[PDB]
């Protein structure tokens, strides 16, 4: 029921927040893991917007209201939560810092906000679920159901009194940024990823890819959104392994719901099929993450460390399968 608004207490605090010095250099790296710094997450987001877009990109008060209200519109679900939002935004920051001039000031502001907002009000249910059991959302949004919902929630937050960080933009630029943000959130539907990646791969291989071609730009941005959304697979193995427990915790709760409604879930959502997870992650890396980061690296060479990390994690899942796992804490 409705869109949640942060307290004066919340946003004034973030305004007064300052980032410990040692973290400045860390935040720049692809592999950086926000995990051990929970109190600082909203502040790390300020810092990234200020570094990428400049301290004058947004009136700070409205930026701070926007971020903390964004936080309050994430749910307490094991995975599609506030921590994932900031993780995704950080990956985008590393991509943009490493490819800064390829992207307009409008694209950078739009994309960091899109990443932070891309799973707003996620309920711990997949599009598969909502469409299977005809949730009202599936009727409103026949395809990319939750993603269209996340964009809707983003616009609602902006429309809160004192939250509209895009107000100072020309009328034309405003429409462009909302369009940037809409396309970027929609692209985080993995259903679209398969065709997008295949197109981009084709365009790269034939040499037709042209970044001054809007339709090409939209697709590159789309794959960037995929890379950022899946970035848990690009971290150090223990970090990757730990996040995966959260991914599966959320899936298995969905599977539990399906069982009550007389449908056996897919194995991935079946908590009594845990022995199949390492092989499922192997399949997910083979069909999704590997090709994603491969293509992204061809298009944006400086993103190559995301790909090497993901190949290292693939190998770690293969070790698990062979029975060579050593001690893991969770
Ligand atoms: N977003 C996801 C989904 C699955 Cl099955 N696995 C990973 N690593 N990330
Ligand atoms: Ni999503
Ligand atoms: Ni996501």
């Amino acid at each position: 029921a409705g869109t949640s608004i942060c307290t004066s207490e919340e946003w004034q605090g973030l305004m007064q927040f300052t980032l410990p010095v040692r973290l400045c250099k860390e935040i720049e790296l692809f592999h950086f893991d926000i995990g051990p710094f929970e109190n600082m997450w909203p502040g790390i987001f300020v810092y990234m917007v200020h570094r990428s877009c400049g301290t004058s990109c947004f009136e700070l008060e409205k930026l701070c209201r926007f971020i903390m209200s964004v936080k309050k519109n994430y749910r307490r679900v094991p995975y599609h939560n506030w921590k994932h939002a900031v993780t995704v935004a950080h990956c985008m920051y590393a991509i943009l810092q490493n490819n800064h001039t390829l992207f307009t000031d409008l694209e950078r502001k739009g994309l960091l906000i899109a990443c932070l907002c891309h799973d707003l009000d996620h309920r711990g249910f997949s599009n598969s679920y909502l469409q299977k059991f005809d949730h009202p959302l599936a009727a409103l949004y026949s395809t990319s159901t939750m993603e269209q919902h996340h964009f809707s929630q983003t616009v609602s937050i902006l429309q809160l009194e004192g939250h509209n960080i895009f107000s100072t933009l020309s009328s034309s630029e405003y429409e462009q940024v909302l369009e940037i943000i809409r396309k970027a959130i929609i692209a985080t539907d993995l259903a679209l990823y398969f065709g997008n990646r295949k197109q981009l791969e084709e365009m790269y291989q034939t040499g037709s890819l042209n970044l001054n071609n809007q339709s090409h730009r939209d697709r590159v941005i789309g794959l960037m959104m995929t890379a950022c959304d899946l970035c848990s697979v690009t971290k150090l193995w223990p970090v990757t392994k730990l996040t995966a427990n959260d991914i599966y915790a959320e899936f298995w709760a969905e599977g539990d719901e399906m069982k009550k409604l007389g449908i056996q879930p897919i194995p991935m959502m079946d908590r009594d099929k845990k022995d199949e997870v390492p092989q499922g992650q192997l399949g997910f890396y083979n069909a999704v993450a590997i090709p994603c980061y491969t293509t992204l690296t061809q298009i944006l060479p400086p993103t190559e460390p995301l790909l090497k990390a993901c190949r290292d994690n693939l190998s770690q899942w293969e070790k698990v399968i062979r029975g060579e796992e050593t001690a893991t804490w969770i």
